[PDB]
């Protein structure tokens, strides 16, 4: 008997025979395919019939034809009112807000719906179904469809074509307006070559895809602009003869870009406009209002002038916006307008700041010039707060003329974002006033106040060196103020990570607190979650309320907890004599006779679960998640029916036999059917007890295939262990209603096929396997072994057939088997329905089209899209009825949505929502509890909301396919293929929900479409809740390296000012002994304070943002080693301590985020190896020349950076396979061999020359001699210096080049190893140099290295830049240059890394303590070959005494290089050479002179 709840009833409007000629009708009159219409006639009764069983049958037919073509809801009437009659502008406006005119119209469409018949409306949705069903990859683009719907109809509904008698060929519809498009489609991509095709290489703007291709059917203009074969327009021809010459029609010169996406940081300035306009903006006025030294109405005047800037990023945003849409595409006029109100705006806010500024010295005009600087400190204040709020893409639009288009994207298709109004509404704005109120306060207490001292000191103060040849004094007299601005500079990147840090806080804060106060979890009651347990159990899982005959409460938990234990038992995972303990328990009364039912003594107050095994983790998560609130379930008589999709490339269904167990010495371990009962070894027990009680053959063989492959990763076990639905729809069916039990008792067959076939009704299994024609004999086996096992289960396959006639493309269907179908002699069953596409499906390379050609099959109201690898436990398999609630549809009362009145205001269902989530972290004794807890939360809260936008795991199927499809991949457009869906249904109209008691299972983008809809038009709250997630977490961990690089670049020239000052002695208590006691010097200590409150404020944003995801990733164990470290610290040095262990979270999350040394060290130089050692030496400089206290916070951390890698490996330290890893190293390196283009050389040169340019200066102040009283005819002429010891080892090496290139002129291996040779002693012997130039002094040697590397690199990168940019020989001579020197760097740098850890190889027992260590860390399958003989042995030990002597002679060599000049620098006692005119002083002057000109003397000058 068919569909039974429309079919069976005796009040449906109209009958199945009806219903079926309709669809006969429209197939013969319109040439749709056959075997889909028999598909989509399926489809659309199952959806009729599931949306009938909680309603009336005439109220059902009405909620599809409004929720499909019609409703407030439906696409096709947005789509309607906005490219068919115009009123674009009035939706925005009427969004906004919260005779043509809008009402006019809308008020007609409503009232000429209401008055259609049932046999009338049944036509409609068919047409609508039977284009859908048909139009492949032509879903992926909703108005494509729209229109062509509109055109079918229209010429259906003409009385011209009724009077023809013969009907169009089948497959017309698909052959004639679907096939253009498609073969449009692919050839924007895959060039034919000769006989197939392949990857057409062009440039990524020229390359049109969906998201361009249905955007032309926005405007009534784009759809005017669609041209025929012979030329006309199509809108010439009239309404009814529109579709048969809608073949003609070329889809070539109708057709362009709309977005094209520009460079990188061109975005960022345009998208998140609003968080660049109040940062700077105020930061500009805390330091104008405390730096008096560049009266009372300046300081105004200046503060004011603030506005000027926060309406000059405003006006750069607008002229950057400028370069994204096409020229005259609907939306750019707007661009114009608003430009010129921009300007006017900035010529007010900096007219009177003019006046002001420069007509107040000593006139007659202070009464009129504080009362007009007074004024625009207020105006400049209103115009920061209106610029941070109302958005970009919508202010100026009230006031605008008619015009054509008054905003720059459609506000119906892009802007329709729901309310979210309730308490939420409230709670919103909440978060970011404290938020903000609490950054804007405590910055300006402990960040800019704390520095108006160092502002006058720094800004005044005057140096008085000799100085340069060249230039004089007039470099070194002014070397305060560079500091001082760098010190700022450095210190405007700081202002920017503290929003970021107090937005952790105040979110865990609410969090925390109002999870206490709704009361849910209070503390931690662990004995009251099992004590009540049924009472919850009888009202969240069982659907009784409205089942009445309230009899026994009990008995029926009693079978729902049996059944859930006595699963579990029969999974393995309890013993025989475990469950007796832990089960409802009947006995005969002892009274009379009859029978009682008792409980578990479990569960009225032993190892009752193994050693907190898996049954104990769910059984915990179970009975704690019936807690929370959960809404009340529906009979199971009544709950929709719902469908799982899975896609299928290409992995395991079985474990075969052959690869259980193989050959066991050739990998890790032995076979792997031992690896898993060492891993899982009493459930292997319960197996063969279960096995020998059955055998009380290879059948056998199958067992322990079925029983590896539950186990493992396949395929068979998610599809086996997630088709629990079944059970569970049977188990809750009979348990609900007892008496169906009682009608048939005796017949246990008949009861069970009652059940199933109730329980066939409301769940069906879908499996996309791709490519399941070309598979191999013995995996096709596997898959005919999936339907025996399962008679229920669906599969879709992409078949194949050979072309009609010779030379075409070979035409493929696309196919669907169940298992209730016969089998043909073939051994291959007899596909139920094939639908004929127009091509192969697969452009693009994600899963989306796998999900596309298959997505035709998925009867049913709700889908749940699993991947390939799920669980889906039994337990958090029984309320299905309730996670369905969520889609707030179950309980409502209809209201007729066709109706007089009831305007769009006191609607409700308008944001239905779209896609549920589901709950995705999985989880002084008192004190440290607590801690714990809390610490815990700040984790979660952390990926709280990051991880969790739009991870979809349940679908409105209805709201989600009739606009686009459940997800898209393509060439063009780039996101997540998994964030796209969710932040492409929220901004059509929809919601995102997620519940919190189910179990799952389980940049590049900033360039999209899709941030600049958000970012430019989402409301201030949303906006800010949408940027400090997703795209901020990205953007900050950028600020953190870029402020600790600038930070490097001042220490160095604050402490090359530091080692030549006399620093006038300065306590920190009450300093106010206003004589400076030192008499004649300047005080610098306040200067130097401020890097002891930069270490401080730089780690607390490393500690709060860092370390918590330390508990994420090392929640595995750590309980124990806690207590044990909290034991071993009981008295120890307290903060001290803890602070000196606050260095190995570093090194786990960089080991943790991260064996040969070649590899290991060629895959982490040019990220964290090339950086560390420049960014080292300029730390050794700074640490050497003054010592600050707190600079070894630094040196921790820049050195668990570069060690890391290398104390993480299995085993490094023992002996010998050390020197067999240099063996191998030394090998590798002697046959190692390794306005629109303005932008390209500035994006790798500008950063790479002021770095340099700050370390010259630097360099220059350290020899230009202070405070040495000496004449003007010295200099020290030290420019010289650094060109010497740049260029010359380059042009050492181009002579060599030159040379060796004559010489085999007039065996290469000789060749390259004389030249490495050549280079890398130059550059060692050309270190030493420059310590010689310098009278042999370190400090002011090490900034001499460091400059000249940096000068050395900018000259290589801008050399190489030029070359690529615009003559083989010379390509072939710099990039061999580049290359030589490029060598002796990787020559030393890493060779000194391997130096490092010779202390820690004497240990006579190492390797044991480090073993031990990494084996705590994990165990992985462990092996250790004994293969070892006498003569590899002997070879062994030779090979490694003979490397020994090498590697213990290049360390000799290096040493020499250093203890050399270090004892030759007492010898000498003299100057080292006179020259003069121009290279006078060359060396340096200085060797008995004195700095410390301070005392008594009154005035000298000493110039
Ligand atoms: O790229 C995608 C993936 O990015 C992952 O995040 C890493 C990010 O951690 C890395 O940044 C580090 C810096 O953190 C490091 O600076 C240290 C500070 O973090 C700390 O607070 O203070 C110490 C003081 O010594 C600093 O050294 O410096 C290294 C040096 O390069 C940076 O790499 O940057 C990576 C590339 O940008 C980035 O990938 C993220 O966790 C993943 O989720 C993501 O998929
Ligand atoms: C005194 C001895 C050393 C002489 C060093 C000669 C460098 C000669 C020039 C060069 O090689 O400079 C850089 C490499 O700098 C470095 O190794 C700097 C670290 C040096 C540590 C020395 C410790 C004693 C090229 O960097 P890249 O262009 O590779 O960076 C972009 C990514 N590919
Ligand atoms: C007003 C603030 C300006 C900030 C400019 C920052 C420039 C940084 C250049 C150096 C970056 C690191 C190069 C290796
Ligand atoms: C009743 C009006 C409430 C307005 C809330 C605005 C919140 C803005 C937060 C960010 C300010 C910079
Ligand atoms: C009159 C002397 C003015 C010197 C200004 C120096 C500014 C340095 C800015 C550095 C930014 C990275
Ligand atoms: C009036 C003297 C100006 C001297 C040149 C200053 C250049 C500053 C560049 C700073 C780069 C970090
Ligand atoms: C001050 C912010 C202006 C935009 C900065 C962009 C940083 C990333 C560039 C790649
Ligand atoms: C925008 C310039 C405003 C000039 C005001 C002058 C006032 C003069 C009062 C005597
Ligand atoms: C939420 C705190 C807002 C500012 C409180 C007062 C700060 C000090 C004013 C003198
Ligand atoms: C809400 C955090 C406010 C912090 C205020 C810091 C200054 C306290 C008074 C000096
Ligand atoms: C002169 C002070 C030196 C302090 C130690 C520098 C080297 C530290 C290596 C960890
Ligand atoms: C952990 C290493 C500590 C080194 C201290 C160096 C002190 C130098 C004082 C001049
Ligand atoms: C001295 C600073 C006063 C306040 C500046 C404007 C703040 C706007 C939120
Ligand atoms: C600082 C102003 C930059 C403006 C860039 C305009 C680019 C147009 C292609
Ligand atoms: C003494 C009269 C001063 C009036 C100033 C008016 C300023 C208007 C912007
Ligand atoms: C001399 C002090 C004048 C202050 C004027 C304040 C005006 C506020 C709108
Ligand atoms: C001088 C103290 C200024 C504090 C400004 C607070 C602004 C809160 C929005
Ligand atoms: C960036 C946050 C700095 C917080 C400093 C707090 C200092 C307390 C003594
Ligand atoms: C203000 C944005 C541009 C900054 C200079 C160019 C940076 C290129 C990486
Ligand atoms: C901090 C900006 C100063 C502007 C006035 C300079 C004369
Ligand atoms: C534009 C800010 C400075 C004005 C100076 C006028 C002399
Ligand atoms: C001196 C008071 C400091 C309070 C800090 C609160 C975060
Ligand atoms: C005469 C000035 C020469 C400057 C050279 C800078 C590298
Ligand atoms: C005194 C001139 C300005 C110095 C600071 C610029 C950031
Ligand atoms: C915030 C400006 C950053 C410019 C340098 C990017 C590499
Ligand atoms: C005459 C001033 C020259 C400055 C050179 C800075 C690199």
């Amino acid at each position: 008997e068919p569909y039974p709840a429309w079919t069976a009833d005796s009040q449906s409007p109209v009958s199945i025979e009806q219903i079926e000629d309709i669809f006969i009708d429209l197939t013969n009159r319109l040439g749709f395919q056959r075997d889909s219409m028999r598909n989509m006639f399926d489809h659309f009764m199952v959806l009729l019939d599931s949306r009938s069983s909680r309603m009336s049958p005439d109220q059902a037919l009405l909620s599809l034809h409004a929720d499909y073509i019609g409703g407030d809801t439906a696409n096709y009437k947005k789509w309607y009112f906005a490219a068919q009659l115009d009123m674009d502008d009035e939706i925005g406006f009427r969004n906004m807000s919260l005779d043509n005119s809008l009402e006019a119209a809308d008020f007609r469409w409503k009232a000429k719906m209401n008055q259609l018949s049932p046999l009338e409306r049944v036509r409609h949705i068919a047409l609508y179904l039977l284009c859908w069903g048909e139009a492949n990859q032509v879903r992926f683009t909703a108005e494509c469809l729209c229109f062509i719907y509109k055109c079918a109809l229209d010429y259906l509904d003409s009385p011209l074509c009724q009077q023809r008698q013969e009907p169009m060929p089948e497959g017309d519809f698909l052959n004639r307006v679907i096939t253009p498009i498609y073969h449009f489609i692919r050839n924007q991509v895959y060039e034919i070559v000769d006989g197939r095709f392949v990857k057409r290489e062009r440039d990524h703007n020229k390359i049109v895809g969906y998201d361009d291709l249905n955007q032309l059917f926005w405007y009534p203009e784009g759809i005017a602009k669609i041209v025929l074969e012979d030329g006309t327009k199509l809108i010439e021809l009239p309404l009814e003869e529109r579709y048969l010459r809608l073949g003609d029609v070329v889809w070539d010169d109708v057709f362009f870009k709309t977005y094209k996406e520009t460079r990188t940081w061109l975005h960022l300035v345009t998208n998140f406009n609003r968080i660049w306009v109040m940062h700077i903006s105020i930061f500009w006025m805390y330091f104008a209002y405390n730096s008096p030294t560049f009266l009372a109405a300046y300081k105004w005047a200046s503060c004011a002038l603030g506005g000027t800037v926060a309406s000059l990023i405003q006006i750069v945003a607008t002229l950057c916006e400028w370069s994204f849409v096409p020229r005259k595409w609907a939306g750019a006029q707007h661009l114009s307008r608003r430009f010129w109100f921009l300007c006017i705006i900035f010529g007010i806010n900096l007219g009177p700041i003019i006046f002001v500024f420069a007509y107040d010295k000593d006139t007659v005009y202070s009464t009129a010039a504080h009362v007009v600087a007074a004024v625009m400190f207020f105006v400049a204040v209103a115009t920061i707060i209106f610029f941070s709020i109302m958005p970009l893409g919508g202010l100026f639009t009230s006031y605008m003329k008619k015009s054509t288009r008054r905003y720059v994207a459609s506000q119906t298709f892009t802007a329709a974002f729901a309310p979210l109004h309730g308490l939420d509404r409230w709670m919103s704005y909440l978060v970011w006033v404290t938020v903000f109120a609490a950054k804007y306060s405590e910055s300006y207490y402990f960040l800019v106040l704390p520095l108006r001292d160092p502002i006058r000191i720094l800004s005044t103060t005057a140096m008085r060196c000799t100085g340069e040849y060249w230039w004089g004094a007039v470099l070194c007299k002014v070397q305060p103020k560079i500091v001082l601005g760098l010190v700022i500079a450095t210190d405007f990147i700081l202002f920017f990570l503290d929003t970021y840090l107090w937005y952790i806080i105040v979110n865990t804060i609410f969090s925390v607190g109002k999870s206490f106060y709704l009361g849910i979890s209070i503390l931690t009651p662990w004995r009251n979650i099992f004590t009540r347990l049924p009472k919850r159990i009888y009202s969240k899982i069982l659907a009784t309320t409205d089942m009445e005959i309230k009899y026994k409460p009990k008995v029926l938990i009693s079978q729902v907890w049996n059944a859930i234990i006595i699963s579990m038992y029969r999974e393995h995972l309890l013993a025989i004599d475990h469950v007796q303990k832990l089960l409802y328990h009947q006995v005969p009364s002892e009274i009379e006779g009859k029978r009682t039912l008792r409980a578990p003594t479990f569960f009225v107050s032993t190892e009752f679960f193994p050693r907190d095994s898996e049954a104990e983790r769910r059984i915990s998560f179970f009975a704690q998640s019936l807690s929370t609130p959960i809404p009340e379930p529906l009979p199971v008589d009544n709950m929709p029916t719902f469908t799982v999709l899975t896609p299928h490339y290409a992995e395991r269904i079985l474990l075969s036999l052959r690869e259980i167990i193989r050959e066991d010495d050739q990998f890790s371990r032995v076979t792997l059917l031992e690896y898993l009962k060492q891993l899982h070894p009493v459930e292997w027990e319960c197996f063969v007890k279960d096995t020998k009680i059955l055998a009380e053959a290879p059948e056998y063989t199958l067992r322990t295939r079925i029983w590896a492959s539950l186990r493992s990763q396949t395929l068979y076990r998610t599809i086996s262990g997630f088709m629990n639905y079944s059970r569970a729809i049977k188990l809750l069916y009979r348990v609900e209603n007892p008496e169906i039990v009682q009608m048939f008792g005796g017949n246990a067959e008949g009861l069970e096929r009652e059940l199933e076939k109730m329980a066939r009704r409301k769940f069906k299994f879908l499996v996309s396997m791709q490519r399941l024609a070309k598979f191999k004999p013995h995996e096709l086996e596997n898959a005919e072994f999936l339907l025996r096992a399962y008679p229920d289960l669906q599969i879709a396959y992409l078949d194949e057939e050979p072309p009609l006639t010779e030379g075409e493309e070979p035409r493929i269907y696309s196919a669907l088997i169940d298992g209730h179908c016969e089998i043909l002699d073939n051994g291959r069953r007899r596909p139920k329905f094939r639908v004929q596409l127009s091509g192969n499906p697969i452009l693009g390379d994600g899963k989306s089209d796998n999900q596309n050609h298959a997505l035709i099959f998925y009867r049913g109201e709700y889908i749940q899209l699993i991947d390939a690898n799920q669980d889906n436990y039994l337990e958090e398999c029984l309320k299905i009825r309730s996670v369905l609630a969520e889609f707030e549809e179950l309980n409502v009362e209809q209201v007729n949505p066709y109706a007089p009145g009831l305007r769009y205001e006191e609607q409700t269902t308008n944001h239905p929502v779209a896609i549920v989530g589901a709950r995705e972290y999985i989880f002084v004794a008192a004190g440290k509890e607590q801690t714990f807890g809390t610490l815990f939360a700040r984790t979660l809260s952390q990926i709280g909301g990051k991880l969790h936008y739009g991870h979809p795991d349940f679908i409105n199927a209805t709201f989600m396919t009739t606009r686009g499809g459940v997800s898209k991949a393509q060439k063009g457009l780039h996101l997540n293929e998994d964030i796209y869906a969710g932040m492409n249904a929220m901004l059509r109209g929809g919601r995102i929900k997620h519940c919190e008691y189910y179990q799952c299972g389980k940049g590049e983008q900033m360039l999209s479409r899709e941030y600049y809809y958000l970012g430019t038009q989402l409301p201030v709250d949303r906006f800010l809740t949408f940027y400090y997630a997703h795209p901020g977490f990205h953007l900050n961990n950028l600020f953190i390296q870029l402020s600790l690089q600038m930070f490097m670049l001042t220490l160095v020239n604050l402490s090359s000012l530091a080692h030549e000052s006399i620093m006038c002695i300065y306590d920190r208590n009450k300093p106010k002994t206003d004589v400076l006691v030192p008499i004649g010097c300047y005080n610098f200590q306040p200067a130097v304070d401020w890097v002891r409150r930069y270490t401080l404020s730089i780690f607390i944003v490393f500690w709060i943002a860092f370390v918590p995801i330390v508990v994420q990733e090392l929640i595995e164990r750590g309980l124990w080693k806690a207590t044990q470290r909290f034991f071993c610290h009981l008295l120890s040095l307290s903060p001290m301590f803890e602070v000196f262990a606050g260095q190995i979270y570093s090194s786990a999350l960089l080991s943790d985020l991260a064996i040969p040394f070649s590899i290991l060290y060629s895959r982490f130089a040019g990220s964290a190896i090339y950086m560390g050692a420049r960014s080292m030496l300029m730390l050794l400089f700074g640490t050497v020349a003054h010592w600050q206290a707190p600079l070894l916070w630094f040196w921790a951390s820049l050195s668990s950076l570069i060690f890391a890698p290398f104390v993480f490996n299995p085993h490094q330290f023992a002996w010998e396979d050390f020197f067999l890893d240099y063996r191998d190293y030394i090998r590798w390196l002697s046959r190692g061999n390794n306005a629109h283009r303005t932008n390209l050389i500035m994006a790798e040169i500008i950063p790479c020359a002021i770095y340099a340019a700050g370390c010259f200066i630097a360099f220059t102040f350290i020899n230009a001699q202070t405070g040495v009283k000496t004449t003007d005819d010295d200099r020290v002429n030290s420019v010289l210096r650094i060109i010497i010891c740049t260029l010359a080892p380059i042009a050492v090496n181009l002579g060599v080049l030159f040379f060796c290139m004559g010489m085999s002129c007039c065996t290469g291996s000789v060749m390259a190893g004389i030249a490495h040779g050549v280079a890398v002693i130059v550059h060692i012997a050309f270190f030493i140099v420059m310590w010689v130039l310098e009278s042999f002094n370190f400090v002011r040697m090490l900034i001499g290295v460091v400059t000249c590397i940096q000068c050395q690199r900018l000259i290589f990168h801008c050399m190489t830049a030029l070359m690529l940019t615009r003559t083989q020989p010379s390509r072939e001579l710099t990039a061999k240059v580049i290359e030589l020197s490029e060598f002796a760097a990787d020559f030393v740098l890493g060779h000194v890394i391997l130096i490092c850890q010779l202390p820690l190889i004497i240990i006579p027992k190492i390797d044991k303590f480090h073993s031990i260590m990494l084996f705590w860390l994990k165990p992985s399958r462990q092996i250790r070959p004994p293969i070892y003989s006498l003569k590899q042995t002997r070879l062994r030990k030779r090979m490694v005494k003979k490397y020994c002597s090498l590697y213990f002679l290049v360390l000799a060599i290096f040493a020499g290089c250093i203890i050399g000049p270090a004892v030759a620098s007492a010898k000498i006692h003299k100057h080292i050479g006179d020259s003069l005119d121009g290279v006078v002083h060359n060396l340096f002057q200085p060797i008995n002179t004195t700095n410390n000109d301070t005392g008594s003397q009154m005035s000298t000058y000493q110039s």
